[PDB]
């Protein structure tokens, strides 16, 4: 004890572009000094809101290649630095990802995860199973989902973009809504330092629709991620004030 | 100058205590790392060398050792900035292609590192996925140890589907694991030499279930992979990086 009011949030975001408008809202600052650690690609946006401390951290460009450091290894590695340097009451984990139409998801819904799991971590004998899908519930918030309405859902992380038939046989037995790249592997990290996490996914395609037409995937993406700020924003505003518990 | 601290990345408990015993380290007891993790750490100093040995633990929720790249990641890069090594060594046991001329009992080193369970259909990312990455370059050792030596694939399941195959074989890997890749991944954004001591507890290719073959043998191939972790260790002892 004693409980009191959430002051620091931290945001961990794969891809920097949907990290951008987040940014902008708030007045989020990149720092320039390097907190999480010396000569390492990550970046880092801070400011404050109202009673709310706000960090964004991004893997950032890969080297060998000029992209975005997408998948379970760097979202671990910075959500694990950002915990131990920036000590958050909270964690975000906000991206874009795949979604199932048979499970209700439409393009440009943002859900909030109830749990995730992964389908490509396969250790097919007695307790390596359980361990390599790696169930973990995310933080309850229950007010949340009241106030914003958000669909709900759980979400299944693999380090492939494309599905697989192997893939899609543990994703559809799991009963996963949501399928993206680093979540599971935030969950983890989160788990281990005993922080709550939350996420918000943005459903930019439907693993098992149609191909976008000529100006759906031309406006897709812009449209998606705007969506996405728009209720990380709204989720920015409600936390704000509130204990882990009145959440 | 001479390299004065190495760090043994092991994934599993088993592997790891034949190399404790060996050079009587002693279990680091205040959790340099982090307070309230799992991750197990033995410390000690062979000759010239500061030794240290960090494994992922005993998964909190399941009892059973935290395998496979996430764990293998964070710990190689939480130890590389706590300690500073000069070099990191992966060790640990792996499955082997029969027809690339590994055996039970064999403990390669490795040339180069990939993984096969990473795959992102866009330019530039295709080949981010796979991580292509050279191990540190120790060619005397290879030489004065006769170790064998083959690329190693990585991906993070014991079993093997149909599109891992296919990324193996394009690949041209002698050995598949559950973390090399992603060490190497970490030691490369740290700028830390990276070696590999894998040894072969299953053979891919042949006529047996991987977790019956891998148990059977996984008592007798972790001896023999401290004998050549031994034997590393002192080769490194009092010499550069690139007299390796």
């Amino acid at each position: 004890e004693i409980l009191r009011p959430i002051s620091s949030v931290v945001f961990v975001i794969a891809m920097q572009a949907e990290a951008l408008p987040l940014v902008n809202k708030f007045g989020l600052s990149e720092t320039t000094d390097s907190p999480l650690g010396k000569g390492l690609p990550w970046v880092l946006y801070h400011g404050v809101h109202k009673d709310l401390r706000i960090n964004v951290v991004c893997p950032g460009r890969d080297a060998a290649l000029g992209i975005d450091s997408v998948g379970t290894v760097p979202a671990s590695l910075i959500t694990f630095a950002s915990i131990q340097a920036l000590k958050p009451d909270i964690i975000i984990n906000a991206g874009t990802c795949g979604g199932f139409k048979v499970k209700g998801a439409n393009i440009g819904d943002v859900f909030l995860v109830s749990d995730v799991v992964f389908h490509d971590r396969r250790i097919p004998i007695p307790m390596f199973d359980l361990y390599g899908v790696g169930l973990r519930q995310a933080f309850s918030t229950p007010n949340l989902l009241k106030e914003l309405n958000l669909k709900i859902g759980r979400l299944s992380t693999g380090d492939s973009l494309d599905m697989s038939t192997q893939d899609e046989t543990l994703i559809i037995a799991n009963d996963a809504t949501l399928k993206d790249m680093e979540g599971a592997a935030v969950a983890y990290v989160a788990d281990l330092l005993k922080i709550p996490v939350v996420f918000l996914k943005a459903v930019t395609d439907l693993v098992d629709g149609d191909k976008p037409t000529a100006e759906e995937f031309l406006q897709n993406l812009t449209v998606v991620t705007a969506a996405l700020e728009g209720t990380a924003t709204k989720v920015i505003n409600f936390i704000n004030g509130r204990n882990l518990s009145d959440l």
